[PDB]
Parts: C-alpha cells; structure tokens; sequence
C-alpha cells in the first residue's frame, strides 16, 4: 500500500497546506510520498518536496503541470491542498481522468462546498438554516438586500483571506475590491453579532458519523488569518458547552447537509449560533490537518486517535 | 492566436462529438489544431487524430491520459466533449490547472449543471422552475411524494444512458437499479405528459444574451418519425420571453461561461428547466448554433465570441 500525498498549491492557504501535511505525514499509517505544488504553479518531487516541507513555504517549484509521477505506484491519492486549485474539484477532475482514488470529496461536492453562495443555495433549498446573502459579480454594481453590518468575502476563500467586516454601505466598495483580488465572485452576508462558533466533524461516504461538536473563542474583532493560525491565540472548546438539543441539532443538520450535497470522506462542518439560532456557515472539505487543528482534535474526543483517522480515511477513498 | 480543439471522448456522444468537431473545424476564424480522445481513453494527436476525425471515430488511442501535448503553443482550448468526461467538470478541471484559458463552463458550473439533483436544488431556490423530482442514494430506499408516471435517471451519468420512464410504483425499484449501475445517485423526476421541447441559446460570461427559442417536436413514424428543430418555436408572445428570461437567471445563478443551450418542458402552459447543456452539439444543423444565426449571429462569428469570451 502507497499514498501520495499533496501539499503547498497555488492559493493563499499555500502554508497552510504545507503545515497540515507536516502533521499527516508524522502519523499516517501507510508507507506515503510527497509532492508538492510550489506557489508558482510548478511541482517539487521527492527530496525536494521534503526541502519544501521544511522550509515551510515553496515558492518556486521544478515540474510544469502535469508532473512526471509514477501514477502507477500509488493506490491513494490525498490532495492536502487547501483552497482553489485544489479543495474546489480541480484536482479532484484530474485524478478523476487519470482514474486514481483519492481521499475526500469529489468534483461536484468539493466545487459547491467551496462556493459560499451556491453551497448556501442548495442547503437552503435542503431545509437548512443559513445566513442571509447575496453574491455579487465583480463589476457589477452591489445591491445588498439587507442593511449592514455585512461580511464581505471572496466566494471560494478560505483561512478569512479576503475577508472584512463592513459597518457602513460607503465602505462596502473597498471591501469587495479586496475580495475581487481572490475571485471574481463575491458574497455579501448579513454579520451576526455577538456570535458563537460551533465546529464538528463529519466521517464517511455521504452517510456520516458525527463527531463531537466544538467551539472557538478568541477576543479578536472576528476569527481571522492571524486568529486561526497563531498556536493558542484562539480557544478551542472541546467538547463545545451546548445544551443537549443544540447539540444534537448542530450534528444532525451536519449529517444532513453533508448527504444533501454528497460529501465522501470527510469535511469540518462550521456554524454560528447566534440568539439562540443556528446557521450552517460553511462545509470544508480539505480541514486544516495539523495534529492540533479542530478536525483532528474533535473526531480524537470522540475516541478516533489521529493515526486511526487517517487509516480510515484512506480505506473510504477506496470504496 | 492558436486555438487547440478536443473532441470525441469515452462517452456514448463520442461520434457526435467528432461532427461537432468536424463543423467548428470548418468555420472556426482562429488557426486551429485537433487532438481527439479515443473510446478506450487514450489520445491521438497530429494527424492521427485527423485521421480519427475523417474515420468518424477513433475506437483506440495512443497516448494515455495525461497526453504528451505542447499546450504552449495554444491560446485557448475548446473542449467540445459531451456527457462524461466533457461537460461535467473533470476535463476542465485538467484546463484550470494547466492553467490554460478553455472555452465554456468552469469547474463548478459544469459539475453543477451535469447533475440533475443538485442543479434543481440551486434552481428551485432561485425560483426558477423545475419538475417535482427526490433524490436517492444506493443502498437507500426512496420515498416519492408524488405519483407516478416517472422518469428516473441516474443523476450524472448524461447521455441517456440508465433512464427510464416508469409507470407503476412496483417498477420502480428496477427503474432505479438500472440508474444506479451508472451513478451513486438518481432522481425520481414527475413525468410531465403531454410534453413539449423548447430549447434557447445563451452567449456570454455570466451575465449572457439569449437566442431566440427553438421547438424540438418529432414527426409521424413511417415504414420513428423524424425529429425537426423547428426556430423559432410557435409561442405565445410572453411565453418567448419567459423562456428568455428564465435562461438567462439560470444562467447568471449558476455562473455560467461561454455558452449553454437551455432545454425546457412546457406542459399546460407551465415551463420547466429541464437542462443547461454547457458543451452543446455545435454541428451546422446543431440546434445550439441554428439558433445563434436565427438570432443574427453566423457560425463563425459565434465561434470568435466563444473563444474571445475564454480569454476573458
Ligand atoms: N455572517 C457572519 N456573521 C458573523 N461573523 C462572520 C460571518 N461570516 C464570517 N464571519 C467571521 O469570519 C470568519 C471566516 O468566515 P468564513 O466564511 O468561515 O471564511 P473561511 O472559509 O475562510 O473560514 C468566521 O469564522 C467568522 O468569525
Ligand atoms: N420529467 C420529465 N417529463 C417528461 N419527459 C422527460 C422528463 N425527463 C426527461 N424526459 C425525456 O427524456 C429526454 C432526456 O431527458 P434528459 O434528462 O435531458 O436526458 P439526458 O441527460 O440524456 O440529456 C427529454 O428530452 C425528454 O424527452
Ligand atoms: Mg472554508
Ligand atoms: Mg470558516
Ligand atoms: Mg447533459
Ligand atoms: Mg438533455
């Protein structure tokens, strides 16, 4: 048995991915290689794929897509990328031609969970509680149909890149050029305030199991880039202090949303709970990694130690 | 400006992929090459894949995926695959990360609009109308609220491939076995009967303009009737428009690039979106390009915009 492993990728999320890989490659249960996608597009195979893990960051990179692997020798493929070109059904499609296996979700459901506007459509048309919303086009003049303050976002974002709080519609402008500069479709979303951050992670092939739910503190005006990656500067409640109902109510609509759109493998499902209400924020499909980020930790309260976590989602990719 | 055309593919529409082929290839105003994907999946370029083109179809390749291309020497891509492989997101996947410009839909759009679940899902929230239809999972039984006739499809298979029309519950566990020896999902749709066809066009990225709506209607059998693409399609006059309309939000909705021909049902004055084609039939007699040039706009200017569009 082999894995490839995938790390870095051309998106924002590029250091991250390389910090999530750090921590599946010390505990995975099967022999695996890495690959990794420099910031500029081109690959970095085996001891300089290691140099790059190393370092932290890669910004150039030695082999034009598509590189010169050896397909043949791997049985899984775990696309540790996070972001576009990578956790948005792109790479996904590729393994999809070459006909490899890979870990997590697959082109359809990898592409809508990245999207925060039509992933939004699909599970309200579902029943599911989400956050008023609209997109909006770059170049398009915006018309937000509720009054601020808002969250402006690039629709396929991740790690809050791209991401502000808007108080008043005249800083509304600014706040969607900063998006545009990620993706040339926007959301705009009604800011809950105050709010909870609830997190629980989701098991399996479009019918999950749960696992316990989670909470984020942090004083920081909002969970931002800076927030969710300097080790302690966020509290990571587990399990989460919810009543029974809610946190039964946080987990079915979790198991829900997840079979709706057909999620395979995995995915870190976050909501908001604000007033005594629920919101289904987002589906992410390609969880940061790290033996300390929430995924890891969350299913490891449920009794799945790190190691075991990765065996299984190794063993679903192939089924 | 060099324009790289692909075209057959694994799916059933490999042959009808080749005349599309053969049609752009004979107007298209760009220098142009082909590279055509043989049944069994491996790639035939040079001339060998012109000579697949004049053999109208190309059951064995060369190349295995990934093919040895210089995709350097190619400003744009045109995918003209369809079904499988083609419209659902995987091959433009392969283009976004060659980062090559390519024309039609995007990864996202071309996924979405390829399943027949959750494109009624997105649809349905819009406002936009679709048909009654359930999801099912294999291995789940489903529960239908409503009563039959049905149509069950796997959800994305395409090519009519697993689809069956079903008339009484108890045939609908076999109806759905069928399905889903194609796909892990299927949709129980309501049949609509009387039925007719409406098709329209969409040119533009995102926000795009629509042609005018054409009939498909079929003729008496003789010793099945044939089947006429009749443009523009004998409408009221609001009918038109909504039609029009209604395309053109779907269209925005789910972001859509390039093109897409629409196909609707209307049954007792009600429409329904049925599909967003994203890589149509593009012959001459296409539907998709008859109804572009009804609407003012020749084969070959189409094909400009179309690869001018991918390029911004
Ligand atoms: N509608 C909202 N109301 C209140 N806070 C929000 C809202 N949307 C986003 N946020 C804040 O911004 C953070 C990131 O938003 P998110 O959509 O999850 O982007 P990302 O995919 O990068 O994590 C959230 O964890 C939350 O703290
Ligand atoms: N809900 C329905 N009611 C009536 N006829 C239908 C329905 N769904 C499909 N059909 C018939 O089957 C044909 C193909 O449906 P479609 O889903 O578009 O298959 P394909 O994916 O191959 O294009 C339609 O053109 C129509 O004649
Ligand atoms: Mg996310
Ligand atoms: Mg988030
Ligand atoms: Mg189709
Ligand atoms: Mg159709």
């Amino acid at each position: 048995m082999r894995v490839l492993l995938i790390a870095g990728g051309v998106s924002p999320e590029h250091e991250v991915s390389l910090l999530s890989a750090e921590g599946v490659l010390r505990h995975i249960p099967f022999p695996t290689d890495l690959a990794v996608i420099a910031q500029d597009g081109r690959w970095l195979l085996g001891e300089k794929a290691l140099t790059a893990l190393e370092a932290k960051a890669a910004p150039e990179g030695e082999h034009p897509f598509p590189p010169p692997l050896s397909w043949e020798r791997y049985d899984v493929v775990f696309p540790l990328l996070h972001g576009r070109f990578g956790e948005d059904g792109t790479v996904q499609g590729f393994l999809e031609l070459l006909g490899k296996p890979y870990v997590g979700a697959g082109v359809a459901a990898s592409a809508l969970c990245m999207d925060k506007d039509l992933s939004k459509r699909v599970l309200a048309q579902a029943g599911v509680p989400v956050v008023p919303w609209v997109a909006v086009r770059k170049g398009e003049p915006p018309v937000v149909p509720f009054d601020p303050p808002f969250f402006v976002k690039p629709a396929n974002t991740g790690s809050s890149v791209g991401i502000s709080r808007v108080e008043r519609f005249q800083d509304l402008e600014a706040a969607l050029a900063l998006a545009f500069r990620y993706d040339e479709k926007a959301v705009v979303e009604k800011a809950l305030s105050p709010v909870r951050e609830l997190e629980v992670g989701v098991l399996g092939n479009v019918f999950g199991e749960a696992s316990p739910v989670g909470e984020v503190r942090y004083e920081a005006p909002f969970y931002d880039y800076e927030t969710k990656y300097t080790p302690g500067r966020a509290e990571l409640l587990i399990p989460a202090p919810l009543d029974p109902g809610t946190q039964e109510t946080v987990q079915e609509l979790a198991l829900k949303a997840y079979k709706v759109l057909g999620v395979r493998g995995m995915a870190r499902v976050d909501f908001f709970l604000a007033e005594g209400e629920l919101y289904l924020n987002e589906l992410n499909t390609i969880p940061g990694f790290t033996p300390t980020s929430m995924y890891p930790r969350l299913f490891e309260a449920g009794g799945v130690a790190y190691p075991e976590l990765l065996r299984r989602l190794v063993e679903l990719a192939l089924t």
